[PDB]
């Protein structure tokens, strides 16, 4: 069987979520359902940006970081995959996975998904970066009711999970330690908490997993078949040997039509066989301008939807004139945030002093957006990895750095304006009273960030 078509790598890059998706044209789109999440995260990793953007790494630092990356990641994708699990997004060290479920079957479907998570802490015991550093994960798990919000325009399209659920996944997530898997208190109060020895987190509904102790006839593969009964497209049959039933896709002209737009151009054009394979993995200098939105209420898509919508409309415009792009749109604990990125699009003279005002067009317009509570913006400049990241079977491009981070979090630390940091301070070509020096604050993940600045604009106001 031929499996390489166009639209077979396509799908590589998107979830069953939305290969096997049938969405109105209607923007917003929303859609209902439940099941169970799989927040997962490799440490030790911050370590290693550092340890390949030295000399040592004789200018192919961003090739050996995709490789020792992936090769890790891609065990923790196979997994995951043969366990039944759809992988929704990466982004780094950390991957995002649903087990969508009827109802009913939540309480055998946390027990696999638990299952899956001690086989991923299993994967690194006895397991390390280099000599002396290790490598572990934290997961977090979560079930519940999920909403799909898809958003987009003519030819772009995005999507992200919301509700409670993908709150306290994120949440299971930030108290795991490394080793741990974390349950929600909806987990715990929805799981067979006969099979499940946990124990309390201090100062914490959420629970920490130490066994799982099933009864004396309990066969877990007969287990795992029964429930693969309930899932729409485990692979079977004649396909049983196969990761992803998407592997499967023909060309259907529609079909790739409607996928195409989840994937940026320059993916598509390594797809179609007319750039080098290895294009994208680079150490680039780049800007990065994070754009997070608050509403009063992130659980409730049938508020945040439209407002997502009108906001993307905006900054899709903004950027194409000022020649950047929307590289991925997140949902953190607080707000949507979209990541978007000047320089690798064409690497442009007045790269910075552009970031910076599609920043402000942004900021303005979308601080006027009905349920828009506040916006903030981070704005920072440097050397970053890109490539794509993940399985043959399932990946996707992702960028990673200090610089990502660092505009991450002045637009969590500093709500409510515009922030830049010095590189982009320093080379914007813009006069010092466009800005304001701001009181340096201690930030999570961030060492010695740098002096900060807010992009005050051009006039007193
Ligand atoms: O901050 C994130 C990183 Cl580093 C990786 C991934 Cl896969 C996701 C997030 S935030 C986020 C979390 C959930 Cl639970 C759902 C969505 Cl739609 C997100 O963007």
């Amino acid at each position: 069987e031929f499996q390489d078509w166009p639209i077979v790598r396509i799908a590589a890059h998107l979830p069953d979520l939305i290969v096997y998706g049938h969405f109105s044209p209607e923007r917003p789109f929303m859609d209902y359902f439940d099941g169970v999440l799989m927040f997962v995260d490799i440490s030790g990793f911050t370590a290693m940006t550092e340890k390949f953007s030295s000399a040592m790494y004789m200018d192919r630092g961003a090739e050996q970081l995709v490789e020792i990356l992936n090769y890790h990641i891609s065990a923790i994708v196979e997994k995951v995959l043969i366990f039944g699990g759809d992988i929704l997004k990466f982004a780094g060290d950390a991957l995002l996975a649903l087990w969508r479920v009827e109802r009913k079957q939540l309480k055998n479907i946390i027990t696999v998904v638990i299952k899956c998570s001690l086989e991923i802490h299993g994967l690194f015991e006895t397991q390390e970066w280099e000599e002396g550093l290790d490598i572990r994960v934290k997961i977090g798990l979560a079930a519940g009711h999920i909403s799909m919000l898809v958003f987009g325009d003519e030819t772009h399209s995005h999507f992200l999970v919301i509700g409670q659920a993908v709150d306290d996944v994120r949440l299971a997530q930030n108290m795991a330690q490394m080793n741990d898997v974390i349950l929600s208190p909806n987990c715990w109060q929805l799981c067979d908490r006969s099979m499940i020895e946990i124990e309390s987190v201090p100062d914490q509904r959420a629970v920490k997993v130490n066994f799982l102790k099933p009864p004396p006839n309990f066969n877990f593969d007969e287990f795992f078949t029964k429930c693969t009964t309930f899932m729409h497209y485990y692979p079977s049959g004649e396909h049983k040997n196969l990761l992803r039933l998407a592997c499967t896709l023909k060309p259907d002209p529609e079909l790739e039509m409607s996928l195409q737009k989840y994937v940026m151009e320059s993916i598509l054009k390594q797809i179609d066989n007319k750039q080098l394979q290895g294009y994208l993995s680079e150490l680039r200098p780049v800007t990065i301008v994070f754009v997070n939105l608050m509403f009063e209420d992130q659980d409730k898509a049938e508020e945040i939807g439209p407002a997502i919508q009108d906001a993307y409309m905006h900054i899709t415009s903004v950027l194409k004139i000022f020649q950047g792009q929307i590289n991925k749109v997140f949902m953190f604990d607080k707000g949507c945030s979209f990541l978007c990125v000047f320089g690798f699009g064409e690497k442009v003279p007045d790269e910075l002093t552009h970031a910076l005002e599609c920043a402000m067009d942004i900021f303005d317009f979308c601080s006027q957006v009905h349920k828009i509570q506040t916006v903030s913006i981070g704005v920072a400049s440097g050397i970053v990895f890109c490539g794509i990241v993940g399985h043959t079977v399932r990946h996707e491009y992702t960028v990673i750095g200090q610089k990502v981070n660092l505009a991450a979090r002045m637009m969590m630390y500093y709500p409510g304006i515009v922030t830049c940091d010095s590189v982009t301070y320093n080379g914007s070509n813009l006069p010092a009273y466009f800005f304001k020096e701001l009181p340096k604050k201690v930030m999570k993940g961030v060492a010695d960030s740098g002096p900060l600045y807010q992009y005050w604009g051009r006039t007193e106001k």
